[PDB]
């Protein structure tokens, strides 16, 4: 069921922003692994004293990644004077954030129709204000509520090009990698404890349970036509293998993004890309699961994919899974930086056209019972 | 002249670490763009709950990648206790240097015959103090002073692989990466007043002055055999153009380490590779000189280089300069992370054959006043 309740006009998936200590090394990084072009860069070249922001773009996926300068390069200015692009942005913040969880999202940033409204109309419910709106250069306004942990929800809404103030990256410097990401299909969170969290979410938004279909309970807020999604996990103690989610918790110093899930439009050719760069500064990825699994995947969506075709999955380690109305592709990487918490998804989704309808096929959870079994039968 | 006045017995540079805020994202960046390989870790999968540290190797060059971990996940061990393999590693001291100058080296790494023995000599002669010697497994010791800024100068013997509690990286995350680059020529200090700072690490060390041949002025003060080289600059005030000194020393927030100089074997394929990557993941590289340099260079290593050769400095950007016994081939890249702060150099050197003689052409001041005249003649 789908009650559209949202409490405001919501579009699509905007940004993601990453709070760094040297934007340019993690950018670079990003850029190689994931095959996202350098589009936009606000920095000293630009004017701008207070923070360092390069964007990374893959069809309609955005990456920002901002780091904070030296305070006394800016000690001067006032927020009416500031020089940063981003009015939002603190240095102690962006520190003390970094110091408490290391690289990882400060902000998921979606687009709206009017993020004054958005704001006034989210705090009315609820919602606990990070940044107050600010209209830009009266072409862009942006707000922040806090989503959870030191994450925000930045709403973005445009008059009528990323930001003002940032600039078109020179196109000796902007190398047209791509391979095959498009966009943000979802964005999860990790919390201690998963109903005070879902209550506080979609209390000031609006958005309605996602129904679908090991080691944590999970529920998905969606969106009116479910392309936002935003689901959100929970440890489950006491089990034989120590809950992932926990470990994230605490190597994290609490709640905090969990992981990223990029839609690609062949997630073959993506992770043939990928994978040819993990041991030359790429992203690794999980252990590939055993032998057992692939010998079953024909008995489940042999219907969908040829025999070709999974065998094609045999090689790169994607696994499959399968609701009522769609089959969903998906791979996960090892984490992205030093500690045990942020990691990104690789995703294709196959069937509810109509356009694709919003997490067709779900997001996995039967690949939880049939990796266990699989497990069993490669020891056997 | 070379009096040969080292207090102690110093043998080679040893290894360069830099402090981060992810140790992963800098290390891949850097092995992608510099053509390093992956060979040595001490972190959470070795048992470290301290700090992440990455090892990459380019024939004899070390550079080491250090973030800390939350203070939490080691917050019951004390000194006696830790499972940190860098003793000397600090969590507060690590967190201040990175938010202070961002992304830079916090040690330079001499090996030495006796490392107790250098630390005890060295504080008795002035230097203040940074860690005192610690034997790690019975195998290794390290001791660390004070060099400038909140730079140190560290110590290292062996009694007969890095490090005790470092992995050797598995066979298929080590990929074997190399552009020619062979070992560290020369690490160099910003300051902001040259004399003090000569004479305190002379004055410890016992290093000699390394005689040479525009907005600075600087001393390079050299071990015994003048194969350990340590370059310090000042600026010069007053000037039409703004001196780089002052402005590395305004960004960084005071002294520090400006340029690592790494020597290559073919200095043509090394900057052939390194080029090719510079927007896709690598480094980017200086402006290249004016057409009237390479026009002007037969008239003065047209007997050291053949007229293919100068041709093939012209596409790479390549400078050359000469002294009186040797040839130097060199180029700069841009800053290696968001601050304009510290750079690498790229060098190979000609002549000097006993083996080649250190420092041999010497550090290419003479292409100050010969890219001002060309800057001049292109623009007749
Ligand atoms: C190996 C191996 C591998 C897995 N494993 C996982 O850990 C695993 C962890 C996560 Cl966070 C997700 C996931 O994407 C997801 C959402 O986006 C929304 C609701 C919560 C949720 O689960 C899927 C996983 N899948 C499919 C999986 O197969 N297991 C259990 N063992
Ligand atoms: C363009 C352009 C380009 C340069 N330029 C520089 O900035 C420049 C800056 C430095 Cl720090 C060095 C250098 O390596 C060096 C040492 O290692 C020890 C003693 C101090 C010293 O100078 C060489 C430079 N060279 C050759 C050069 O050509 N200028 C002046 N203009
Ligand atoms: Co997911
Ligand atoms: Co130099």
């Amino acid at each position: 069921k789908n009650p559209k309740s949202d409490k405001f006009k919501v579009k699509r998936f905007h940004h993601i922003e990453f709070w760094c200590g040297d934007a340019t090394n993690v950018a670079r990084r990003f850029s190689w692994g994931l095959g996202m072009r350098f589009s936009a860069k606000s920095d000293l070249s630009t004017g701008n004293m207070v923070h360092a922001s390069y964007l990374l773009t893959s069809g309609d996926l955005r990456f920002l990644f901002t780091a904070p300068y030296s305070p006394s390069l800016s000690a001067g200015e006032i927020k009416p004077t500031t020089t940063a692009s981003i009015p939002s942005f603190d240095h102690g913040s962006c520190r003390s954030f970094f110091s408490s969880h290391g690289l990882g999202v400060r902000a998921v940033a979606i687009e709206v129709e009017d993020a004054e409204s958005a704001f006034s109309i989210s705090v009315a419910n609820g919602a606990i204000p990070s940044s107050p709106p600010i209209v830009l250069n009266e072409a862009v306004t942006i707000a922040e509520v806090k989503l959870y942990g030191d994450v925000v929800l930045r709403y973005v809404s445009y008059k009528a090009e990323f930001l003002p103030g940032f600039e078109r990256v020179e196109d000796a410097s902007s190398f047209p990698l791509d391979y095959g990401i498009r966009r943000l299909d979802h964005a999860v969170g990790n919390v201690p404890e998963l109903g005070p969290a879902l209550t506080y979410v979609a209390g000031f938004t609006g958005f309605h349970q996602f129904a679908e279909f090991s080691g944590l309970n999970s529920a998905v807020l969606a969106s009116n036509d479910e392309m936002v999604l935003l689901p959100i996990n929970e440890p489950v103690h006491g089990t034989k293998r120590k809950s992932q989610i926990q470990t994230y918790l605490e190597h994290n110093e609490g709640a905090g993004l969990q992981h990223l899930a990029l839609m690609s439009e062949d997630i073959f050719r993506t992770l043939r890309e990928m994978r040819k760069r993990s041991s030359i500064g790429g992203f690794d990825f999980m252990p590939s699961p055993p032998p057992t699994y692939y010998q079953n995947l024909k008995k489940r969506v042999g219907d969908v994919l040829s025999d070709d075709q999974i065998k094609e999955c045999e090689e790169l380690g994607i696994l499959v899974d399968r609701d009522d109305q769609g089959t969903l592709l998906q791979i996960f990487t090892k984490p992205l930086g030093d500690r045990p918490t942020i990691f990104i998804e690789i995703i294709q989704r196959v069937g509810c056209m109509m356009y694709q309808s919003g997490g067709c096929g779900g997001f996995g959870k039967g690949n939880f019972s049939e990796l266990f079994k699989s497990i069993e039968e490669y020891e056997k």
